[PDB]
């Protein structure tokens, strides 16, 4: 079995745990409690940092073996590379490269207004331009079932995990882009993806950890 | 030829022009320049912006005919492909993968330090974990030659770009790390790299946009 560490929150770990559902992984979780205010004692993961064996100690981490990664995209490319789930034309490369960047910059965009103390005030800006960030998505996937091209990778877990994000923050941005509705609903109707959703190891909150003031619980 | 798209800074683009010029790619650059303050005028960019056919426009932006790539780590990929410097083995790629995912982050926190108002404030903590960052790096490099192993990967480039950046804010933080000097010895030894940095195209300044407080000249 695999080892998935991670804090007790969804987070940058929540396409990991799809990812490895979907592939049918043997895993096992460890999972890190952050503590409450003012605090916010990571003492329980601070303590065993540096006595894992990674070569750049962070959550998440995944230990398969004698492999150690780290870096949440490097662990979702190792495991689609088990299932080649990476993309096998140049152009569908280049569509998963340049989307596993991208929804790391929406995903840290978002992250950014939510631990921000001003969130409040970066909240309305932040969603003036939502809508532009969103049609982006829309136009790139098309009439394509998966955002690389026919076949399902990787990167359908991290935009799936953007889209579901912005559509907790703010639950009418999907409206205007049926095609963004329709991937959901694709996705989530994936058979390994369904069951996972209806099982106890589903934990879709809290989105970020406890120091951040939206999505802390 | 190729076009590269970026601001007349060093910035994301250092790593991709480094990578051009040790491939002997063909390629044109494409000069964005950004307006002085208050405005901080990027009409230069976002007049075409929308008129280059890019998926999701950015800087820096690949064209190389059909293919119109964004995302540096992407452009990155996209060279490194057609040059085989991915890496072959299953250890290089996870070495690759965590070390482009890695070197990001250590960017985006340099980069979040130097942007801030209160620069002056938070450096001498910025300085603080420096030497325990720079030690993961040395650490993970070894006795090997290169940062994935025996071979030149794209990755050298990136890891290159962030210990050069280190040494252009503080300058005495590898001292402590001898192979990380022999690394950059190394790597600015190569026969392309050397006759590059000696060129007129060579931009190692400034290190970031005009709205930084530390590196805008
Ligand atoms: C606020 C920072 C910018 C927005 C971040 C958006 C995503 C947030 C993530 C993260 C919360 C970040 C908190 C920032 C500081 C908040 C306090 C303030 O306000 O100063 S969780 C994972 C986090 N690891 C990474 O950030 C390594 C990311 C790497 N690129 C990857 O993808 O693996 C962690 O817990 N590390 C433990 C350790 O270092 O030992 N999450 O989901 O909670
Ligand atoms: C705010 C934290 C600091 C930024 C992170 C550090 C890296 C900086 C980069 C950047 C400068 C940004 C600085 C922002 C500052 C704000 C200030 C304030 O409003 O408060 S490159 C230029 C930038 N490109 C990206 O961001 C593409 C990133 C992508 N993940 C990649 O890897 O392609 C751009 O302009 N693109 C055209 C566009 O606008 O769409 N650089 O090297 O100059």
């Amino acid at each position: 079995p695999m080892i998935l560490g991670y804090w007790d929150i969804r987070g940058l770990a929540h396409a990991i745990r799809l990812l490895l559902e979907y592939t049918d992984s043997s895993y096992e979780e460890k999972k890190y409690t952050m503590g409450d205010a003012p605090d916010y004692d990571r003492s329980q993961w601070l303590n065993e940092k540096f006595k894992l064996g990674l070569d750049f100690p962070n959550l998440p981490y995944l230990i398969d073996g004698a492999h150690k990664i780290t870096q949440s995209n490097a662990i979702l490319c190792y495991i689609a590379r088990k299932h080649n789930l990476c993309g096998e034309t140049e152009e569908e490369k280049i569509r998963v490269d340049i989307l596993e960047n991208q929804t790391m910059d929406n995903h840290m965009q978002l992250g950014m207004i939510c631990y921000n103390p001003e969130f409040e005030k970066l909240k309305p800006k932040y969603l003036e331009e939502l809508p532009e960030k969103l049609k982006l998505y829309s136009e790139f996937l098309g009439k394509r079932p998966w955002f690389a091209g026919n076949k399902i990778t990787f990167v359908d877990f991290l935009v799936y995990d953007v889209l579901d994000l912005h559509r907790i923050f703010e639950p009418k941005c999907l409206d205007a882009f049926p095609n963004l509705k329709d991937f959901i609903s694709r996705f989530e109707g994936l058979e390994k993806i369904s069951a996972y959703m209806k099982s106890s190891r589903f934990l879709p909150r809290p989105v970020f950890s406890k120091m951040a003031v939206w999505g802390n619980k």
